């Protein structure tokens, strides 16, 4: 209904990312999917700003674009991939690839 | 053409806020427009997510929908609003008003 993290599972090789990355072939990215509107949930965490724009915009639709549900915190995962010397390293820490939490900015 | 700062002025009154909020009776709150798809400018500053999910919804746009560009940092500004008792009371930092930065996430 509103603002909330949904599972999206991201095949390295589909988005050509597989030439540098060996190891997971896919991992669970999550995403952000929802309305802003009015009235808001009480775990929305919403900002300021992302309220009085989409109040603007509930005045002046054609004007003035609605607030979006966007990760405001994001996970690491873990990576194998093959440096200049083309041997398999590990990442352990490929930080900003997973949905902590969403909310409306 | 990409994710950027452009100007917003917002009046209270037309957001029902005028109600709480004696002045000022408008103020610059910018807004972030723009795409996110590649390729991308030098100050974007996108997260991995971001660009993993733009990648995802190139391939499969009917099911992953596109990032967003949206605030990334924030500022504050001054109201003068009254309190319960109904004296004009200044909130000199009332913070999450203004957009500081965009950003596609
Ligand atoms: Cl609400
Ligand atoms: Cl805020
Ligand atoms: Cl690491
Ligand atoms: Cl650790
Ligand atoms: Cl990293
Ligand atoms: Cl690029
Ligand atoms: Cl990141
Ligand atoms: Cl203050
Ligand atoms: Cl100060
Ligand atoms: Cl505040
Ligand atoms: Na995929
Ligand atoms: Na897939
Ligand atoms: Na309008
Ligand atoms: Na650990
Ligand atoms: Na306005
Ligand atoms: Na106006
Ligand atoms: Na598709
Ligand atoms: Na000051």
């Amino acid at each position: 209904s509103h603002c909330q993290k949904t599972s999206l599972r991201v095949n390295f090789e589909d988005i050509g990312w597989d030439s540098w990355i060996i190891a997971p072939k896919e991992y669970e990215a999550y995403e952000c999917k929802g309305g802003c509107f009015f009235p808001l949930a009480d775990d929305v965490t919403p900002t300021k700003h992302a309220i009085v724009q989409t109040l603007v915009h509930l005045k002046f639709p054609t004007k003035v674009g609605k607030a979006c549900c966007v990760p405001t915190k994001l996970s690491p995962i873990s990576v194998l991939y093959k440096d200049d010397m083309g041997v398999p390293t590990l990442k352990y820490h490929y930080e900003g690839m997973s949905v902590a939490e969403c909310g409306c900015r």
